């Protein structure tokens, strides 16, 4: 954590009073009744989001039961509440952008049943969230309001049906925009305004609280409904001003290098949900309070780039999933607004040839913004360029691509990682995409996934990562087991770092360099190890899948995806090949029936040595 | 009439004192008594039991904001009061559910329904929320006001709170904890705090209507604060204001308790008025207690009197001639005012089936039905009556004989509600089929479409003052007369016209004595029926219709036709079936004084 306090440094609540644009003149799009702005920037999106619309003329609205709610004490089931829940926020989205489409009234009596629908509702929160209030209960509590994820994305769409739609609504009954203007004060801008203590606006934050991707999410959900909602002037520059103290935590709180330590699934709701907060910021401010130049957030957004190996692989350290991928709209629109050409022809390579078309979904924000950058992610021209290293110095994270397909990502850090593995020192080596050394990821929550018997969860150990077992020790779990001495030379593609300290007393270990070098075609692993005392023999690991053989003592073949290499290793290793079948879905559906753990033992026992691995294509 | 009944039984002061505190009124078994709730279900219990079974996975209906502009939009009522009804129904028959079995397995699927209830904005039917301020069929949050729909959901969801607090707090509080807010804010204060609701009567005058709405209300906003209001003072002042309000209505209505609306409005008139003095008793300990008063006994047996039999009920005015009644109701309501008429009746309306709890939407009726059951199961079927009913201010006169002839007929004035102009008509019933008819429920309001004269060739007109002096019944002979000669405009020149009807063991004699002040146009005389009708000879006619037979005999100087009114109207086609007849008596004569003779009897 640094105090960085990046937007209170750009503007306390006088500068902010000074610059708000008032009466909404900051809304990008045309008025309702101006058809033929519309039709221009619609384009082709007009005939889609119109059949869309058509579909929902005859939606029947869900009520969502009590017994849904208390559902989630009951057993823990979600879903119950939040299937019909976002049946109906998706359904009232779609309607508004058939609306803003066709221009007609023909979608607006669907609005209006969706909007009073949703001021009868005691609460927009999910079952699994409503907890957090005072009875502590998953059932709504009248009294009560807080904001979650779900109450928040909510409150932003009924903003924006009420700012498209107050004028035809009120023709026909002015008591619907009225109640949703008290909907929206009640369940948004008030409990925004009165409650300090929501664990997602950091205001108490310390050291070893988490700030997370909701503390930007509901930051700039709620700046929607201000912007859209409040017009009273100071009233206005309190709660911007509230929303920047608030995002400033989460800003202070990751790193600087702009690398998402969770990986790429969380990243377009992390780093993507800062980006819609600062585009918003800067939208209601004139552009004057804008962080998007700000070379931190440019490499929060080149992260997503950095990290797609390609064809849905993803780097993924911890406990993240090597299966992965974007919103290719998003990614546009973030790449354009911090000058990033290297995001904007991403994002274009990530269509997968297709034609870029309005974002549907629930979030009203990116559906509406969709519409202003579709004609220019249209025109641009696909590809996923960038430097041979990419090193994240912070974070310690490191990739090496070479010009014949091999791309390496390699680590330093500690066993307390955000969604930590024990994977100090590890590396993923993928070729043309395809992961060749793998690096296991995500599996299905059970009891001991949190706490001790963590590390008991083979994917989560050092010992199923592509690491050392130092005197037939693995790597021990907590923040003091850590990477000392993580270089990083970018023009000769050499990472190399001690992962001694990462492993416990009984390894007896004092050092143990672990080095990755990529030249044009081969990754050279390299150990340099003095113990204290030894032992027993290391043992050394590496993680694979597809068709595996041994050709000859000191090697071995893999043969996946299309892809073939060779691994060479030191003769006075033993080679076996050990079998993992996954029962797991999660993992199953990733790799399939099972991967593969290659084990090198040894008689051998010395307190100095070192080894040599080789792996090219072949 | 200032009878002022209520008022005269007690003020707010004694009100006060004999109040029954914290639901000690209640006469149902509490929840968890299980063996008291199986005594007094019976037969009931695993009817109750498969009715809840079939809303387990019932889905509460949402009523969309388009259902209730539909109003405004079309006049359409049904697109809303179809998922409300749906649902109130469901509620009710849910919460008789969990009271038959006490398992528990009901008591999710009611938490459901109130929570629902509660995240409505209004209980307001969509025709009734345009008496709101902003005159919009849509609910307001700003504002509440009470109609027929949300005083009853409001005394529904009350017995609700009442059986179920416990287990519903078991699995959250804040349940029960909005549902006294809603019944506060849709019930308890709008009653309070709104002297202007129309069904109040508050500020009453000449010209305006109170009907079946002021008891109906009454009784359900009455529930409501006994169940849910626990602040003395505040009681008192809420139940006295509904004793004056009901007043209003007792005061408005004829003393002789003729429901002049008819059979189908009985239950919710009479019937509702009946509601509110037993739970008024109910909740003064039976201190405060109207169900000993001859007018109410008399309110009572109109619904006993007006059933004919086989379904045929009288029907003057914009009425059915098929109609019925809740047995279970008559049974209670005859049983409190000590009717053995009303309770024979009851049983005899069953037509040999055992009576069930009554289902519907209505709390207080259906545990009520649950009291009864046995009580009515046990009682003998007979429906005996006198051979005369003389209704005088009403002016409805009905009288039969022992060979099963049925005669009713009317005085009365053009301005009746849901008014016929039909001053002097009469039905003739035999073995309870309609023979001379009505036509019920344009020309049915025409008097040229009742039992009557069209005087030198003209109808009778509506108003007030078009109406029957000098009406008479003799109950020993069986005779009913009235002058019907004011119920005509001026140029009918009509001085007297005594129509006549005189019952005796073999044949309803009809008679017409006339004078006028000028003979301009030959009279005509209409009389409706259906079924087969033949001409014999002159001055015969036979009708034909479900069994029975009679002849009309009628004076040679008419030409006698029958007219075929075909019936394209459901509503009358579902009754009549698909035409009716009208006999025109028609003649070239023309005299200034003269009478007519006609002479019905089986053959
Ligand atoms: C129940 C609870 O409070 N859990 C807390 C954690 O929050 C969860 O975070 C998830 C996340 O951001 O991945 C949320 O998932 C997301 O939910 C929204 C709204 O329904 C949906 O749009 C997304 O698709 C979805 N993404 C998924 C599933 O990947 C989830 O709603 C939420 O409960 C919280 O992060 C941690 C902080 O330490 O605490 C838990 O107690
Ligand atoms: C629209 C309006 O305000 N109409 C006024 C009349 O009220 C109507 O009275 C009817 C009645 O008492 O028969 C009501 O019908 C009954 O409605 C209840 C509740 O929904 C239902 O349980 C009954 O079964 C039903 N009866 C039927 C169908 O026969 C109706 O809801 C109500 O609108 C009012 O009496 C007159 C008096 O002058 O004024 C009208 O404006
Ligand atoms: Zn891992
Ligand atoms: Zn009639």
């Amino acid at each position: 954590y640094t105090e960085r306090d990046m937007l209170q440094k750009a503007a306390d609540e006088t500068t902010l009073k000074n610059v708000l644009v008032m009466k909404q003149a900051w809304v990008p799009y045309p008025a309702y009744t101006d058809r033929a702005a519309w039709d221009s920037l619609m384009g082709s999106n007009k005939q889609r989001l119109i059949a869309a619309g058509e579909k929902l003329l005859d939606y029947k609205w869900q009520l969502i039961p009590a017994t849904a709610y208390l559902e989630y004490e009951r057993t823990g089931n979600r879903k119950i509440m939040e299937v019909p829940y976002d049946a109906n926020r998706q359904a009232l989205n779609t309607l508004m952008l058939a609306e803003l489409a066709e221009g007609k009234g023909r979608f607006i009596d669907q609005l209006l049943n969706g909007a009073y629908m949703s001021c009868e509702m005691n609460s927009w929160v999910l079952s699994a969230h409503l907890p957090r209030q005072s009875s502590k209960r998953s059932l709504p509590d009248f009294r009560e309001q807080i904001i979650d994820l779900g109450s928040g994305g909510y409150g932003a769409l009924m903003a924006w049906v009420h700012y498209f739609f107050r004028k035809p609504f009120d023709k026909i009954n002015p008591v619907v925009s009225l109640q949703m203007r008290k909907a929206i004060k009640e369940r948004i801008l008030d409990p925004y305004m009165n409650d300090d203590d929501m664990w997602w606006m950091a205001f108490n934050w310390q050291p070893g609280e988490i700030i997370n991707n909701w503390n930007p999410w509901c930051n700039s959900n709620a700046l929607q409904c201000f912007l859209l909602m409040e017009n009273n002037k100071d009233r206005l520059a309190k709660a911007v001003y509230r929303s920047m103290k608030s995002v400033d935590k989460f800003i202070n709180f990751v790193k600087s290098d702009g690398a998402c330590e969770e990986g790429t699934s969380a990243w377009g709701h992390a780093a993507g949900k800062l980006y819609d907060y600062l585009q918003i910021l800067s939208d209601g401010t004139g552009g004057k309070i804008s962080l998007l130049n700000e070379p931190m957030i440019r490499r929060m957004g080149e992260y997503m780039s950095r990290s797609y190996v390609g064809n849905g692989w993803v780097v993924n350290f911890a406990d993240a999933s090597a299966q992965g991928g974007g919103d290719p709209l998003l990614i546009y629109r973030f790449g354009k607004a911090v000058n990033s050409n290297e995001m904007m022809h991403f994002a274009a390579y990530l269509l997968n040839g297709r034609k870029p078309y309005a974002t549907m979904g629930n979030d009203a924000f990116r559906s509406l913004q969709s519409l202003l950058c579709c004609n220019d992610l249209a025109k641009e021209t696909p590809k996923h360029d960038m430097p041979d290293v990419t090193w994240y110095p912070e974070t310690e994270f490191c990739y090496m691509k070479n010009k014949n397909g091999m791309f390496v990502a390699a680590k330093g850090g500690f066993n307390n990682e955000s969604h930590n593995h024990n994977d100090v020192g590890t590396f993923s080596l993928y070729v043309n995409t395809i992961p060749v050394i793998l690096d296991a990821g995500v599996g299905t929550y059970t009891k001991q996934t949190f706490g001790k018997d963590r590390y008991t969860i083979w994917t989560m150990q050092s010992n199923y990562h592509n690491l050392p077992m130092i005197n037939g020790i693995p790597q021990k779990y907590g923040q003091e087991y850590k990477a000392t001495n993580t270089t990083c030379n970018e023009k000769k593609r050499v990472f190399s770092t001690d992962i001694a300290a990462a492993y416990p007393s009984e390894a007896k270990v004092k050092n143990w360099i672990r080095s990755y070098t990529l030249d044009d075609r081969k990754l050279t692993i390299t150990d340099s190890y003095t113990l204290e005392e030894a032992v027993a023999p290391n043992q050394v690991n590496f993680m694979t899948w597809g068709n595996v053989t041994f050709p000859s003592q000191g090697k071995i073949q893999i043969e996946v995806k299309g892809q073939k290499v060779e691994l060479d290793y030191p003769t006075l290793f033993k080679a076996e090949l050990e079998t993992i079948q996954l029962d797991d879905p999660r993992l199953s559906n990733v790799w399939g029936k099972e991967i593969y753990r290659i084990t090198l033992k040894t008689n051998e026992k010395k307190e100095t040595g070192n080894y040599k691995f080789v792996i090219q294509q072949i």
